[PDB]
């Protein structure tokens, strides 16, 4: 599994997408560095997370995602039109 | 914001669309008369979610979709490849 991010963006910078990590970090209380397996394609973030003792899953980090959607926007000055988790 | 479950199957079919919403009905304990707004679209069966007895929210129930995808997939045949909520 995969946590993803879909932006307006054609296509997202890698900038951009770690910027988007770094704000979510910041929200979930944990290192921007426990964000693995990172790779922006087309206008999609994709990535992983790293072994914690909080027991933060993807689940909870897109989820958190979306409780912080207007906040990732405003300060990437992007779009977020999809969030969720591929296999 | 909408929620979504993408399949390996384009286009996908209401009806197994729907069969999808039932499947996680039982699972999650809500009739499935509670998914509004539904339509199929490509490979992807979208929806929303009434006001509901369970108080259920989106990402609460594309997370469960997510977490019982074997379930799903050994039920209709069809592979899950993401599931997520959109704007
Ligand atoms: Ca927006």
């Amino acid at each position: 599994e995969y946590g993803y991010i879909v932006t307006d963006q054609k296509p997202l910078s890698l900038a951009a997408g770690v910027k988007l990590l770094e704000i979510l970090a910041e929200h979930v209380h944990m290192s921007s560095g426990s964000f693995i397996n990172i790779a922006v394609v087309g206008p999609a973030l994709t990535f992983r997370i790293r072994h914690n003792e909080q027991n933060l899953s993807l689940a909870d980090v897109t989820q958190q995602a979306g409780l912080v959607k207007s906040e990732l926007e405003a300060q990437t000055g992007l779009q977020i039109l999809q969030t969720g988790v591929g296999q």
